This record gives structure tokens, sequence and C-alpha cells, in this order.
């Protein structure tokens, strides 16, 4: 139910699949046997990002296999974000704005799930700044105006114009760039990645 | 290249990893070594499905295991749908259109992601059927109008409504339905299955 | 056959009704009719050739293996024995015998082996170009010299009864018994 | 620390990049000013401890696995040896010994152990609950009594010398030596 009773359990799972018992993980660690069976017995809270490491380290395992998953907060398998509860982060340059990012809903359940409105307020091909590609693959669907797209490598991009109602697919680290078509004031897409 | 050059590649790799030559295999499969030799020279284009499962069996495997992904149809690491290629169905009942989809960009690098324009062309929520769920997650988002959304036990839904721009998030598994707000004519929303 | 149509039969119409496709749709697509598309969603897929499910695989934006069925359970309530005496062999030809352990369609990957390794010159031992997954190694008898790495300048280790060993996948490697020991024994566990 | 710190350090800031997080943004929801988010961003975050760790993932709508690095790299050009001397023991108390074989970060799941089975009697076999991974099996020593299933009417096997066998995951199972057999040896292998 928290990061300390996640552990706890995760631990002694571990601990026990190594055939480790409290004294033996005691002794490479630096603590006692008791100190071992506290963070067992759920006392584990106040360990550090440093500790957790060696923890991990001495099991032959990484600090993720050792703590809980992202955790649920779905309501019977749905969330639901109305359209005034969006957060808002905005692209500037020079105190001029590029972008405005509308959050759309997250979970938890699908951390890699990021889907955002994204207002695309320069109108100058030459302003689009390229990533350098994504962990995961992207959706995008053009809602208003018409985008010029960049893709691939920066010094010679591949290149193409998205007017409203086209989609597209960005697969895993393929770096991309985006603007509204030149002269055409602004345009808004959605983009999924996940 | 083909189905045929992917099975010939990966049949001979199943093969070696479990020891076998071909007249070992060829004995199990009711042919004589030269025919397998063939199979593992890109001769099994006319293999059936049927025979396909008897070699996966005796190998101990799928026949996906044994027949290549399903190919890379992008441009470099991209695919783009501009919005009159987009191919249509529509749900009707009794000769009367409930929904019409409108299907957005697809690629064989990722065959779960099916993104759809949905418009919604009942506004009784009486209407709303109950799928059984999907295989993957799901991410809806209201253009327009204004939808009446039912999740979970079709006996004894949960339900909610969303007005434009609403965002939403469905697990896998979870089955669900929608229609328009009662009386208010037709909606329209972006469904990613992913 | 029975499984394999009539797992494509479940597969094929599942992965039809999520791209919204109805059978007039696909069966054109395909040259076909509708009704023959419907007689595959019966269970009458089994004499397709691997080249048409080619197509429909490729006429649905998918894999042959995304519209067939995983391979099935041959475990007794979830364990799977082999006695000594059932072991297949295959004898990197005349101078190692591949005793096969047991396998199972549950896990696929997993091709557990006791290799005699009969060979007792290292000169001689001849670099595989590494597996596609892990192996698992542990010296049953005599003493084994064993090479990884770059064929070319590789890291070796002479390994007596009892060691273990884990090979990363594509790493290359080659094993002999130690110079002069005459054969040796591991079990070698590709996962 | 470094590596869990510097790995912490990227991920929080890659993480924090895709949910459209400035500085600032992230740390009013922690409680924090904006340059203690930097310093975490620039390796200063060792002394964070389990609970704020908690936090900063929930923050960010994922785990704190997603924020932390992988387990190193413990191989040597692909491969990590384990020496019969070198092996741990632990002593399912006193009637058998579990021989830790080679293990590695690499892939953490694998844990082969060689048991010393120092009780032949079967009807004090105690059943685990099953594992969650698969199970590979040898018997190197001995006949084996294996159980498994439900402890209320077992699955059972006599396992000679060389038999093999597949467990698969979460399924019960226990083992003796065979009855007045004395002792056996088995090579398990958990993956
Ligand atoms: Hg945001
Ligand atoms: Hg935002
Ligand atoms: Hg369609
Ligand atoms: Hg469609
Ligand atoms: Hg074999
Ligand atoms: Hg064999
Ligand atoms: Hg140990
Ligand atoms: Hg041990
Ligand atoms: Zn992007
Ligand atoms: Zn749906
Ligand atoms: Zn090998
Ligand atoms: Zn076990």
């Amino acid at each position: 139910k928290t990061a300390s009773t996640g552990f706890a359990e995760l631990l002694k799972d571990r601990r026990e699949q190594v055939k480790m018992d409290h004294a033996a993980l005691a002794s490479l660690l630096g603590e006692t046997p008791e100190t071992v069976a506290a963070w067992e017995n759920g006392e584990g809270g106040e360990l550090t990002l440093t500790q957790l490491g060696r923890i991990a380290h001495v099991l032959g395992t990484s600090i993720g296999a050792l703590t809980p998953p992202a955790g649920n907060d779905l309501d019977d398998g749905v969330i639901i974000q109305m359209p005034d509860e969006r957060p808002i982060l905005k692209g500037v340059r020079d105190n001029v704005d590029y972008y405005v990012y509308n959050c759309l809903v997250r979970t938890k359940r699908a951390p890699s799930l990021v889907p955002l409105v994204v207002d695309v307020l320069t109108d100058n091909p030459d302003d689009a700044k390229f990533n350098s590609g994504h962990a995961g693959n992207e959706f995008l669907f053009v809602l208003e105006g018409e985008i010029h797209m960049k893709w691939g490598d920066k010094e010679n991009p591949k290149e193409a114009l998205l007017p409203t109602g086209a989609s597209m697919f960005v697969e895993e680290h393929v770096p991309h760039a985006f603007t509204a078509a030149k002269g055409t004031g602004s345009a808004k897409l959605i983009a999924v990645n996940f």
C-alpha cells in the first residue's frame, strides 16, 4: 500500500529467491540482521536512493525490481479528464510562445501514455527545432490549420505538409519537429505518445 | 523478403536450435529430407495452415515463431495518411446508421495501433451496446458534442457524460459502449486503440 | 487440422473487426467472396497456403503470427518430465554429442542439452556466432576449455567440474575439453 | 553513490520533460524549490528517501523503477563464470543444502542452484507455493521423488539420475530423495 510496504514485500521475496538469510544480507550492507528484518517489517521508508542502489546491487538486481509498480488510479478500469482540468506548459523562446501544451488524461496504469493538444503558434518552418526522438511510438492528428512536419536527420530532414484531418505515426527514436505551414498563422494538433 | 523466404530462414534456425538434422525433422512430418531441405531453400510457399501447424508442433513452437514479423511500411520511421485516404465502415442496425468509423493511419510496425474518428449518430443511450473489452488499452477524445459513456458490467454499468474536449483512458478488457448525450443529436470522438 | 484452423478462425475475426472491416471489405482486398472469408472464420481455413496467409496478414496490417494461435500446452498440471532413456541425440559434428533434455511448447526458447565434449584440442575449438537468447552452463564431468568474444583474440577460461557459466545473447563462444584430458561433459541450458 | 543518483538524474529529467513539466511545476507539486529539482537532475538526488521517491514517482504518474537505472553490467565481454570453490550456501532448512551457482545482474531472474536433498521421506516433502518464473531441473545424483500440483492429492514422479523436468510458474512442488535411498542431488535453474 506504500513505497515501504511495497519494498518490504519485494525485498523479502528477492532475498529468499537468492537463498540469503537476514544475516547474510546484513553482512553485505553494513547493518545488523535485525535492521534487515525491520526493512521487511516495513521500516525501510527512510532508506536513501544511494542505499537502495546498494541493496539492489548486493541482491544482483535493480531498484525497480525491489519497488512497487506505479499504482492504480482507475475507476473500474477507466479514468476521465474534463476539459477544464488540463495542465498547460508553454514552449517559449525569447519571451515568445511557439507551442502551448494542453495535457490530456494520463494514468499510472500506462505511464508511457502522454496525450496532448498542441497549439502551434509559429508559422516559420525555420523555427522547427528537432528533438532527438522518443523512447516510444507517437500518433498525431491535425485538428486545425496545416502543419509543416520535419523528421529524421536534422541536417537533411525529410519534410511534409499535413492539412487538417491528416494523421501520422512516428516510430520510437525518430527525431522530429513541426510548425504551422509557412505564413498560415497557427495550427493545432493532438499528439499521443504511447 | 517474402512469407516463404522468411519461413525458410526461421525454419532452419529453429531446427538447428533443437539439434535436428533434415532427416530427423523429415521423419516427423511424412516427408523426405530433400523436401525439408527445399523448404529451407525457400520452397515452402504452398504449405497449408494445417501443415504449418504440424511443423510448429513437432518443433515445439508456434506458427508465429516460424513466420516473419508484419514488415516495415514506414518512410524513414514515419507514415502519413491524408484526410481523403481514410477507409470507412458504418455501424448499422435495421438499415439505420448508429456509428461511422473513419479509419486513420495504421502501420505494420505497430499492428495494435488502430486510431479512428467515430461519428456517433445515435443520441439514445439505450442504444449503447456493450462490447466485451479490448486486448489493448484505449485513449478517447471528444471532438464534437457530448458523449454518454458506459463501462464495466453491461448489467449494472458505470456511466459518465463527456463534453467536448474531455479525454478518457479505458484499460484492456474493460467492456464499454457509448452514444451521444440524450437528445443532443450527434457527437464525434477520436478513439486510439494501442 | 483442428487447432491451427480453429485458432486462425478466431484471430482472423478479431483482427478484421478490430480494423473495422466487414467480410465484404476484407474479401474484396483478397480477391475472394465474402462467403469465403466467412468460411475461414468458421474454421475452414486449413488449406490456406503460407503465401495466402502472408497476403491476409498484409491486408490486415499485421503478421501471420498474430493471426495464428500460440504453441499448445503439453504440460501435466504445470510440469513435464523426461526420463534419461528418452533423450534424442544429434552427434560441431563428430566431436560433440548432443543429448536433448526436456522441452515444452509453454516455453519454446528453453533448449537444455547434455553436451558430450569429445575433442580435447582447444586449437580446433570452432566458434559459433552467438545465440539469440542467453545460456546457462554447468560442467558435469571433466574440465572444459572455454573461449568467447573475438575468435581472433578470445577471452578464455579453464573450467573444472562443477564450474558454472552464463553467456549473454549474441556472444560468440566455443569449448573443448582441456588440452589432453580426453573428454568432458556439460549441461547447456539455452533459455 | 554514483550510478543510482546519476541514473535517477537522467531519468527524472526525461520523464519530467515527457509530461511537459518545467522545474517550477514539478517543484511546486513536491513542496520543493525549482533549484532543488535542478540539483536532483544534476546528480544530487542520492539522499532522497524511499518515501520521497514514491512521491516524485506519484506526481510523475509512474514508478520508482521507471526513474531508476537497470541493474548494472557485471559481465566480462558477455560472460560470467563461477568456479566450484566460490559457491555461497544456505542450508526446507536442514534437509536441503543450497549451493548457489553463477548469477548476473544482466539476467536477475536467473537463479541456478545445486540442491543437496538430504531427506528420503516423501511423507515429509513440504510444498512450496510456486515460483514467479519457470524452473528447469536435472537430477545429478541419486533418485528424486517429486510431487506437484495440489498438496492434498499431488501428481508424483520417481526421477532417476539424468532425468530432467520443467515446472511452470506458480505450480506448487516438493521433492525428497526416493524413500530410503538416503540422499540425492539436483540442479535447479529458476529463470
Ligand atoms: Hg502538463
Ligand atoms: Hg501540460
Ligand atoms: Hg477501416
Ligand atoms: Hg474504416
Ligand atoms: Hg534433439
Ligand atoms: Hg538431440
Ligand atoms: Hg546463496
Ligand atoms: Hg546460496
Ligand atoms: Zn514527438
Ligand atoms: Zn473501444
Ligand atoms: Zn552456446
Ligand atoms: Zn522450485
